[PDB]
């Protein structure tokens, strides 16, 4: 069995090996990169996003969310509060702000550290899930925007053609932006690009250990765990490595950095935080592997988790007898 202990892997295609993207992921998966639930894509030098992101100020994000955080340092949930649209530019210079900015520091294990003590005394505003792409249109390898449909892949495999769409989705964080613990819709894989800034701290449980992690979660949030079966669809819940630790749950920690690629696999657990001032853009995406995945994913009915649109199918075809439940929980 490949990364039998379901370390990180990180991968360095050439630019020959960049050109077919469903088929460099499965060449990880060969490697037992899915086995960490996460994994690392350095693209090879000659590629490149886009010429320059000079001229980002412009765009909009139209509902900046102040994530605040309740709870202990090490054990906590945040909400998101909205605020009034701003551009990027007016976000970039409240993120650079004495209030918002990245303290001194030595390395990464100390911002990590000071991390974890403080974050839960400030409230970051994190630029989050704001359809569009930062790729240009004549970047032809690992394009976000122009991947393979989720649609189309369960149509390939299962035969039945459903309605949907699959775009993705840019990010701008700040210093303690927070991304609370979860496995994607459905657990379909995610793909995520960190195109400019400062770096992006990722925890990750192996898909295999799953299930420890969730019944650590049901202890530390018993309030939350009786509303809902599956309340980290919710997307609001943090505890930290030192935490993990102490009750004995595998994970993994790794640092993203502009120019590369993080793939979560089906069913892999992550929760990260941002450095200072960056933008990401994240897709969803499946592969044949996946299937059985979507097929025993779980699910909040509770109402709390609102998704997209193209989740109703998902459910519908993989998901039959759940489909009458959680659509009343969407209604
Ligand atoms: O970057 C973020 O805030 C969160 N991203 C993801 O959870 C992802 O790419 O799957
Ligand atoms: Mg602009
Ligand atoms: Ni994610
Ligand atoms: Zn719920």
């Amino acid at each position: 069995a490949q990364n039998p202990n379901c370390n990180i892997m990180i991968f360095h295609p050439t630019k020959e090996e960049f050109n077919d993207f469903d088929k460099y992921i499965a060449y990880m998966e060969s490697q037992g990169a899915h086995r960490a639930g996460l994994a690392k894509i350095i693209p090879p030098k000659e590629w490149k996003a886009r010429e320059t992101y000079d001229n980002i100020s412009e765009i909009l994000i139209a509902t900046p969310l102040q994530q605040v955080a309740s709870g202990r340092a090490g054990v906590f949930t945040q909400y998101h509060k909205k605020k009034k649209a701003m551009t990027v530019g007016e976000y970039r210079h409240l993120a650079n702000s004495k209030k918002y900015q990245t303290p001194p520091h030595q390395n990464f294990e100390d911002l990590e550290r000071k991390y974890w003590k403080n974050r839960i005394y400030n409230s970051p505003i994190y630029g989050a899930d704001i359809s569009g792409s930062l790729f240009d249109e004549n970047t032809k390898q690992w394009n976000l925007g122009h991947l393979g449909t989720i649609q189309d892949l369960l149509e390939k495999e299962c035969g039945v053609v459903i309605e949907g769409v699959n775009t993705p989705y840019l990010y701008f964080g700040m210093w303690k932006t927070t991304f609370a613990w979860h496995t994607e819709d459905m657990d379909l894989y995610s793909i995520n690009y960190l195109h400019l800034g400062e770096p992006k701290t990722w925890y990750v449980v192996p898909p295999e250990h799953g299930q420890r992690l969730e019944r650590l979660a049901r202890e530390l949030f018993p309030g939350s765990s009786r509303g809902c079966g599956a309340f980290l669809r919710h997307k609001v819940a943090l505890i930290s490595p030192t935490v993990l630790k102490e009750n004995g749950i595998p994970f993994n920690r790794i640092t993203q950095e502009a120019g590369e690629f993080m793939v979560t696999f089906p069913y892999g657990y992550h929760a990260g935080f941002n450095h200072g001032f960056n933008c990401a853009e994240a897709i969803n995406f499946a592969t044949p592997r996946w299937i059985d995945y979507g097929k025993m994913a779980s699910q909040c009915s509770c109402g709390e988790a609102r998704v997209t649109f193209s989740m109703d199918a998902f459910v519908r075809i993989l998901q039959p007898e759940r489909y009458d439940l959680w659509k009343r929980g969407q209604d």
